RNA sequence: UAUAUAUAUAUAUAUAUAUAUAUAUAUAUAUAUAUAUAUAUAUAUAUAUAUAUAUAUAUA
């Protein structure tokens, strides 16, 4: 899409032309902000599940994750939480986080077909065998 | 009364000078616009040099 303003929503915003025309018409930080979009695209892959912060029409193949905790007050879309939750509630579309670990998805606890007794379910077994020599030998700000 | 000469005044004509007005041209100054050149600053691109990082190859 071709636009005449920076304040746009829904798609990555990049310059149509080389920077020489926009220079003077725009300033440094403004000219800087579009750089990732100037070469924006990256692929998306067809696995079993895909999480997303982008809302969508709740339906037979779309679910709302319920964590049973207060939202991020600073996160701009937290205001949508009530409307989304009630719509999911009235159609039984909430998913407790534990459901994600099962081989097949179902909203519920203590299902018949699964005893939910596996090392994957036991959160107490926190393990960190892998490594990448990364600068975060530990990130002491992240706490499980 | 007359003639001739000289001086002064007045009128008319012609020439020149000066002042004022109007038109035209040229020169100079000032302002504004446009173009070109040069200098300085900033941004972007390209080339070269130096430094640092990463990857790959070879040696120890």
């Amino acid at each position: 899409i071709y636009v005449r303003s920076t304040k746009v929503l829904g798609a990555p915003l990049c310059l149509a032309a080389p920077a020489k025309y926009y220079a003077g018409y725009l300033s440094t930080h403004q000219l800087d902000g579009v750089y990732p979009d100037n070469w924006a695209p990256d692929n998306f892959h067809k696995r079993e599940f895909c999480l997303t912060i982008l809302p969508s029409l709740l339906g037979p193949r779309t679910f709302l994750l319920d964590v049973d905790a207060d939202r991020d007050a600073s996160y701009p879309l937290s205001v949508l939480w009530p409307q989304l939750r009630v719509l999911a509630l009235k159609s039984r579309l909430l998913l407790p986080p534990v459901a994600l670990l099962r081989r097949v998805v179902d909203p519920g606890l203590k299902p018949t077909w699964s005893a939910d007794s596996d090392a994957a379910f036991r959160a107490l077994r926190l393990s960190r065998p892998s490594s990448a020599s990364k600068p975060t030998g530990f990130d002491f700000s992240a706490l499980p």
